[PDB]
């Protein structure tokens, strides 16, 4: 057969004698979207012998398909059926009234079992591991946390065995793929906390240590121009086809506003219900109000030429096709006009659902202001595990408030839904209730890992803290090496989940392993 | 116009009426080659309009042309002409007797005046910088040596300026792409004997020795096949396409071989016209004379099928085109037979001159027999270097009387001439005659680097000795990152000799800057 991943054949028989047919297909998960062709389906040219038409669909989400009559272009009938991968379905269309009928030929293989049975292996390896074991300064947790983000990131970005669920979402929603760069921004806002605390209470200048952070910043984002954007695959580098955004770039933005911010509004750390990690960084919190302000000013009051004001859509054929070149809204246009189409990113995740056409850029201009909220989120968790580290209890108390309220706010900005709140969730836009919501879950996973790794002693990270203590080395590598053996090989079936997975997996765990392998030799890279 | 690099115009004028003419084209450096068609010229339909054709010449070495008539089969005229690059040349062929005369229309340009500023540019540098400065354990000179062939071997990698003398030799003689392949395995004897010495005098034990060499060995055949070997740009890794010589798997294998020997019949260093050094080795140099025997039998006395005996040709158009799959010899048979045509390198370096199609691989088994040879070689450097290490008159009297015979048993085996001796010097058969010379080479750049180096200090290598550090990561490094920004951006003429002369000669100088600052930073990696 000639189905390829994650599609299903379909086909269908039509038994009206004086109607063609036009079939249309919209995915459940396009939101807003319009019908595409999918197939055309000639009138049977005597009765007892239905002309046929074979088309393939998509089962990664559930269908609409609408039987249309070309000519009187009016509706005969309407599925909304959930296909199965490599299932065998037939469609007859008859008269008596026009009835459609789904019929199943071969039924689907279980896609998701591969996933099913490499955590039930997880699972057992940890759990006999663990019964085996019963028989025979830097902060842990904070390890731990980055290592973790760390192995979901090279699985995600190797392929996350081509499941949808571990691809970025097209454009509102949240996947397991979308969560670790908020995570790594949050670390990093602590680390710059934790650091900067400890240096200038070891008595070192402001001035050498602005020009540590400058040094940093610039190194960060000559990295990522330079050697983890391009695809030089493809040919050597042309100034006209350079990307400038991305993600180092992104952090290194990041780490020089927040790190310069807290090195100009440093306190010495004080020696219980008290806000003074709080109300002494006041003007940190002041400058950091007047960012959100003026991103959701720019956001919903900026007008774009050509395009809706406060747009928050993916374009294409989003929206009913009637803002074909307005992605992302503000945030593109801005990126747009500061930079221009050809510095862009040119493989946007809305082009395989809403089929957009414009470059727009995940990592562009606009969104850095949440991203640095994030960061800033994170310097308020660092504060809090310095203030308070005399008292479990506190930083306990703390990091459950601190979840629970950007908990609610991301309730009240979403209305728990995908598409229909005041701010839905997005990464590429990096909106406010994308910050709001994963740093909760970032005060979430403090509030679980902090005892557990730090207090109590019970778990000591492994095997996540190895590429926590080596991060840069870690990205910059799986950037490097992606294609190399033993990352990647060549596989006897391209259109399997279980060799994608199987692949993508040994992959994490090979980085995982030189990870260690680091640790053990004491080769530590610091940018 | 459409001329390539190193490609010149020839319009050909057919003044003759009742005769076609083939034009045939030979390369003069093409040895026993066969002519081919170049282009036909029609006859020409009335007297005074000469029917025309236009070609591309080579202007890499002279051409000789053969014009044919298509019908008798009989020669007309012929010409040896040396093209120039760029030029736009006419070839008339007209009746009295038929006399082809040849005549320059628009003069070429002078291909090689890049290379000539390129050298003045560098040699004033080197004056003023001298001119500068006149106004204001671990052996020197070996790490002279490995930086300049290591510098040599960046350059000529990453393109040469696309200069043919700085390409490898297509089948026979010498270029300076060829020359630094055997230095490197001769350093890598001489080092072998250093180490090994001092730390057996250490007091440390030969198994554990044996134990360093053989993780050093198979470390290095592994980094080759995986790393060093593939295209990953081409697709992820086939078992059926995975090439298995290479240069750091002949590198292992005679590591391993040499290293074991010398530890297996090592001796103290004892403490002046004496053969010590010589004498106390005979076990190493029986079994080395040994191993040459057994080369020059199976090159030599080897029956190949479907091959004459004793073989040393490129095949394809070589000798007459009489033995087109015959690229190699014995050599190259036993490669297709221990390891089959798909593991073995698919673009040899006579496949442009003598447009073979058979796969021959450069750094094949038989090789290396004289790939040990070299090392051997170094290590008797190595010898020279620690046994009379009190006397400097010593040690150069020695080092120029194995120069001496090394450049008399070449004399010997080539008969001073690329294609006319018992043994040419050949890099892709690592011949017995291209590992006396580049020895020779070797013995006479050690004469010249030991005292202005090491003994007198007016030299103190910079900044060769810099990379010579650092050779194993500046040789993955520059394999890993070739196609990246700043070794490599996209030329605005890429049949410019000029422009890749520049972007060759930039990434080199960066190479040599990067090799610096790690020495700087004092991080040396040795496999
Ligand atoms: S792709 C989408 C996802 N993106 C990525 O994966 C991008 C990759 N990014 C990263 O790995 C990181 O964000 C980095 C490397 C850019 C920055 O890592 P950071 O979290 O800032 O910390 P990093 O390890 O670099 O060290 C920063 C400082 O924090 C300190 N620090 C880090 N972790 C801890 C800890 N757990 N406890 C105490 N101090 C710590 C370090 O000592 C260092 O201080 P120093 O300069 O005085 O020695
Ligand atoms: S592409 C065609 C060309 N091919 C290449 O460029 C391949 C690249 N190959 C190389 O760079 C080298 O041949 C290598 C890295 C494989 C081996 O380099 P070598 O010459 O064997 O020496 P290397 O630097 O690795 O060190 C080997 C030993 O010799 C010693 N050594 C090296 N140079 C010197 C010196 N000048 N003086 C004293 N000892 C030395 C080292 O200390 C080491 O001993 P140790 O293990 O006790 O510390
Ligand atoms: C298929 O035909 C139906 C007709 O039932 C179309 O639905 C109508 O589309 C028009 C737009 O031209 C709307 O104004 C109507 O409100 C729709 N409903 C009805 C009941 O008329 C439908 O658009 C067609 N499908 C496609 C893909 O064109
Ligand atoms: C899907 O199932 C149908 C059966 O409903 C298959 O149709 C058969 O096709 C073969 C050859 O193509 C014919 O010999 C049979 O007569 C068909 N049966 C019917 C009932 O039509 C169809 O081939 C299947 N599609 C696949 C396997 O891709
Ligand atoms: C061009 O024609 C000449 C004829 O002068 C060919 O030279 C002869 O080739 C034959 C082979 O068929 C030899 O036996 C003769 O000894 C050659 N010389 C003479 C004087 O006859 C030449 O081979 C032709 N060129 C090509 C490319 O075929
Ligand atoms: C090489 O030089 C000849 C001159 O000998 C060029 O021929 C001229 O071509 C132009 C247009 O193609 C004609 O208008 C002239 O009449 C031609 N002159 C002669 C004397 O034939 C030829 O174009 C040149 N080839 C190049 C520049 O590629
Ligand atoms: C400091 C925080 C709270 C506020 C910062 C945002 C303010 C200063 C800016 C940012 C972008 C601005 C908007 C940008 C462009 C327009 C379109 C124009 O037709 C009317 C004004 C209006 C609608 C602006 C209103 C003020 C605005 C929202
Ligand atoms: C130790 C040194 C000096 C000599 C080693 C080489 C000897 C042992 C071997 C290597 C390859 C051998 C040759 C390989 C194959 C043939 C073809 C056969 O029809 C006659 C013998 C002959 C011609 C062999 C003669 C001996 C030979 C030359
Ligand atoms: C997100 C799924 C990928 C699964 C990655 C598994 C990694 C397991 C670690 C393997 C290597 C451990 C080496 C450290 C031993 C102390
Ligand atoms: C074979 C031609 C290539 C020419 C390479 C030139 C390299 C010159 C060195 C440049 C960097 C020097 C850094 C060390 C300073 C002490
Ligand atoms: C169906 O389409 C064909 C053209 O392919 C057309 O000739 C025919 O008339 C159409 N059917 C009806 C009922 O009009
Ligand atoms: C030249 O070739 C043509 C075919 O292209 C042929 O017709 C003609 O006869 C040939 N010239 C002579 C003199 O035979
Ligand atoms: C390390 C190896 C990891 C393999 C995990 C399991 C892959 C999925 C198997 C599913 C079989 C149906
Ligand atoms: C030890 C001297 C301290 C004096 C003040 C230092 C201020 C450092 C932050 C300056 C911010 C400049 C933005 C680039
Ligand atoms: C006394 C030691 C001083 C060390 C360097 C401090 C100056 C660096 C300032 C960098 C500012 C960059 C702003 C873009
Ligand atoms: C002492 C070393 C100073 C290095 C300065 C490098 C330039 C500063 C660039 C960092 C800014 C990036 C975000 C605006
Ligand atoms: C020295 C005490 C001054 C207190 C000023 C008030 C601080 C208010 C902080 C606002 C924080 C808002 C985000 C939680
Ligand atoms: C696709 C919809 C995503 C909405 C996410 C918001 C969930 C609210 C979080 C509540 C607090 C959780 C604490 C870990
Ligand atoms: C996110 C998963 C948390 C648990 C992972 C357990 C891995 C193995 C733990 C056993 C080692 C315990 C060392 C103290
Ligand atoms: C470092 C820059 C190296 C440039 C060397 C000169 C290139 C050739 C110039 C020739 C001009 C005709
Ligand atoms: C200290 C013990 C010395 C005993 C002899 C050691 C011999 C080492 C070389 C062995 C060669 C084996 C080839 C793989
Ligand atoms: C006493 C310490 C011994 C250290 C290891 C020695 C044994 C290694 C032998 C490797 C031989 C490989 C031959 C292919
Ligand atoms: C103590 C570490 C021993 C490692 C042994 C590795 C296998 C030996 C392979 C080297 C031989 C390569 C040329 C035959
Ligand atoms: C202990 C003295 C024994 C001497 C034996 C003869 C040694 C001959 C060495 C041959 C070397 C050939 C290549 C130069
Ligand atoms: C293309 C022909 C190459 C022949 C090379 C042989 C030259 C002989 C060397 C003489 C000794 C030189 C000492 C440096
Ligand atoms: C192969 C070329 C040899 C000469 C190169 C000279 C480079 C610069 C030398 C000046 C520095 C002297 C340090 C003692
Ligand atoms: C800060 C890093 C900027 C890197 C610019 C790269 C330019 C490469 C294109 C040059 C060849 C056309
Ligand atoms: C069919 C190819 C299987 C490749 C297996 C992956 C290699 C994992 C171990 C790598 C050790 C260097
Ligand atoms: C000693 C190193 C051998 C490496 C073998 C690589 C095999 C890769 C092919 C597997 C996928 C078809
Ligand atoms: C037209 C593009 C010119 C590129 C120049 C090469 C860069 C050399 C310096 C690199 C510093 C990182
Ligand atoms: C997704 C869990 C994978 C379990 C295997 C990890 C160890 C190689
Ligand atoms: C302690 C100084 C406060 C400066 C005003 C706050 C907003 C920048
Ligand atoms: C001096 C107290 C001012 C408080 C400002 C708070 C800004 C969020
Ligand atoms: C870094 C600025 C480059 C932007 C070039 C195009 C501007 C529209
Ligand atoms: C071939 C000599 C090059 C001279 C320039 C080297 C310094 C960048
Ligand atoms: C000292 C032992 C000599 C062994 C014979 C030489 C050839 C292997
Ligand atoms: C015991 C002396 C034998 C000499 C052998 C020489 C081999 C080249
Ligand atoms: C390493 C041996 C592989 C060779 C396979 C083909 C043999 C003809």
């Amino acid at each position: 057969a000639e189905l390829k991943m994650d599609q299903a054949l379909l086909l269908i028989h039509n038994e009206l004698l004086w109607t063609n047919l036009t079939v249309y297909w919209k995915s459940e998960c396009c939101y807003h979207c319009l019908f595409q062709v999918l197939v055309n389906v000639p009138q049977s040219p005597k009765a007892g012998k239905p002309s046929a038409a074979a088309a393939s669909v998509s089962t990664q989400h559930g269908s609409i398909l609408q039987l249309n009559d070309t000519l009187e272009e009016k509706e005969v009938c309407r599925l909304e059926y959930r296909f199965g991968e490599f299932g065998n379905y037939s469609l007859l269309v008859k008269n008596i009234e026009i009835a459609c009928d789904l019929a199943v030929n071969e039924d689907p293989v279980d896609s998701n079992l591969p996933v099913s049975i490499a955590f039930l292996i997880g699972l057992a390896v940890i759990i006999v591991i663990s019964f085996l074991r019963l028989l025979l300064p830097r902060l842990r947790s904070v390890d731990t946390f980055r290592g973790i983000a760390l192995i979901l990131m090279v699985f995600v970005n190797y392929g996350g065995g081509k499941y949808w669920y571990f691809k970025h979402a097209s454009w509102n929603g949240l996947t397991v793929a979308d969560l670790v760069f908020p995570w790594f921004v949050f670390i990093m806002g602590s680390s710059i906390f934790l650091s900067m605390t400890s240096i200038l209470q070891r008595g070192c200048s402001k001035f050498r240590l602005l020009g540590k952070i400058a040094w940093r910043s610039f190194l960060l984002i000559c990295i990522g121009i330079i050697i983890v954007n391009p695809n030089y695959c493809l040919g050597p580098l042309s100034w006209d086809k350079v990307r400038i955004p991305g993600v180092l770039q992104r952090l290194g933005v990041t780490y020089f506003v927040v790190a310069v911010l807290e090195l100009l509004f440093a306190k010495p750390v004080p020696e219980c219900l008290s806000l003074r990690d709080i109300t002494s960084s006041w003007p940190q919190w002041l400058l950091i109000l007047v960012l959100e302000g003026l991103w959701l000013g720019l956001t919903f009051l900026l007008p774009v030429p050509g395009c809706p004001t406060g747009y928050l859509g993916p374009g294409g054929i989003g929206d009913f096709g009637k803002y074909p070149n307005c992605t992302g809204g503000a945030a593109g246009y801005i990126d747009r006009l500061l930079l221009g189409d050809d510095h862009l990113y040119q493989h946007p995740s809305s082009a395989v659902l809403y089929h957009t056409e414009v470059a727009y850029d995940p990592e562009g201009i606009l969104g850095t202001i949440n991203s640095i909220v994030m960061a800033f989120l994170g310097v308020q968790a660092g504060k809090i595990l310095l203030y308070y580290k005399a008292r479990t209890k506190d930083i306990l108390i703390r990091f459950t408030a601190w979840c629970c309220i950007l908990g609610l706010i991301s309730v009240a900005l979403t209305k728990v839904s995908e598409n229909e709140g005041f701010i839905p969730v997005n990464k590429n836009l990096w909106s406010l209730s994308y910050v709001t919501t994963l740093s909760s879950f970032a005060f979430f996973i403090l509030l679980v890992l902090y005892p557990v790794v730090d207090v109590k002693g019970l778990w000591t990270g492994t095997p996540f803290f190895y590429p926590g203590m080596n991060s840069i080395l870690v990205y910059v590598g799986h950037e490097v090496f992606e294609n190399y053996f033993p990352f990647q090989w060549k596989l006897k079936d391209n259109q399997s989940h279980k060799e994608h997975l199987t692949q993508n997996i040994v992959a994490t765990a090979l980085w995982v392993l030189i990870a260690y392998i680091l640790y053990r030799k004491k080769i530590f890279w610091k940018i």
